[PDB]
């Protein structure tokens, strides 16, 4: 709703399609920011990525963090530091490449005032910090986690059956790799959290049991 | 050099006054950001504090992530989410309060054009994900990672004696905490890294041998 009124606010402006430019990407493709002069901000419109742990060691690597439908990408490429890749996780994928300088003009004149940029990165902050809450946890305490977290990120709710139902893509390789453990470990602990009642299948999608979640 | 170009920008605004406003505390002090209606960014510009994962079973509760002199504080707050507390490190920490609809209306404006306040941000972001790395590792491994971020993040070179040396706060508990395990653990740790010739002592301040180092 929100960036949809912020999409709308950008093509008033002359130079829009000058500064704002749409890319569809499909499953397992990368994306990737062109180091140009001039650059830009990236907006998710609908689908997942992922967000990998670069470990040449590994032949998969972890997952370090999802990317989300309305979450803003390529703020990293402006810090002063200088390794992570991005894979697409769903069938697809579409964002918006937009100017940064034009972006970052359009704030104050726009009276969903900068609040709307603000709030995308308070929200990817506030998910970073769930993660931190994972170190230093066995590997257990870590699948509860994720998969709260996730329920909250990317959740979808049944209520009539009282549960919380995670996308297709989320399955027991993937759920391994966001945990950051094995899957023959996973595998285990998925069982383990069914006779908790935690969850209601072993299975893909994930169901999770209404109740036991905040 | 870069947020005093930005201060001196403000200053230029008739309602610099009202906007911006500039608090010092102590060591052990608490930074709280009131939830006013009209909410602020805030900006360290000399000084250290940390933020603290809240456990009421933990006495001394784990320390998430340092701030930084030039950190953004207050981000959290846009955030459509709802816990984490901060406690000031060093002997004295002074920043500024910063109203953000002001803030968020004098970037378009000023040509060190918002470019600061995105490159801010990406420098957090870049050291999250440092921290992420430490997700799934060992205490040994969580403390060599530890010294490296603080090294990058807030160590002073020798390199006449080729040794880059952390702030006198970083002790043996504050280290402990940061790494997310015990204090008797910690200086067993400390006693291999010495014997590995990655720090040069087992005493803080912490001096970390420049080779061994990136």
């Amino acid at each position: 709703e929100k960036l949809d009124t912020v999409l709308g606010y950008l093509k008033e402006f002359p130079d829009y399609y000058k500064y704002v430019t749409k890319k569809t990407y499909t499953l397992n493709e990368k994306i990737i920011f062109e180091d140009e002069k001039a650059k830009s901000i990236f907006f998710i419109v609908e689908g997942y990525a992922a967000v990998e742990l670069e470990d040449n060691l590994r032949k998969t690597n972890y997952i370090s963090i999802f990317v989300l439908p309305y979450n803003v990408l390529g703020i990293d490429a402006f810090s002063s530091y200088p390794k992570h890749s991005i894979t697409v996780m769903s069938e697809s994928l579409m964002l918006y490449k937009i100017d940064a300088d034009f972006l970052l003009n359009i704030l104050s004149i726009k009276p969903d005032v900068n609040d709307f940029l603000l709030t995308s990165i308070a929200d990817v902050f506030a998910r970073h910090y769930a993660l931190l809450g994972m170190i230093a946890k066995t590997p257990k305490e870590r699948i509860y986690m994720a998969l709260e977290n996730l329920a909250v990120e990317m959740g979808t709710e049944d209520e009539e059956r009282n549960e919380i139902v995670l996308p297709n893509f989320i399955n027991q390789s993937v759920l391994a790799r966001y945990c950051r453990t094995t899957q023959p470990n996973i595998s285990n602990l998925l069982t383990e959290l069914v006779e908790e009642e935690f969850l209601i299948n072993k299975k893909s999608p994930y169901r999770i049991d209404k109740d036991s979640l905040d």
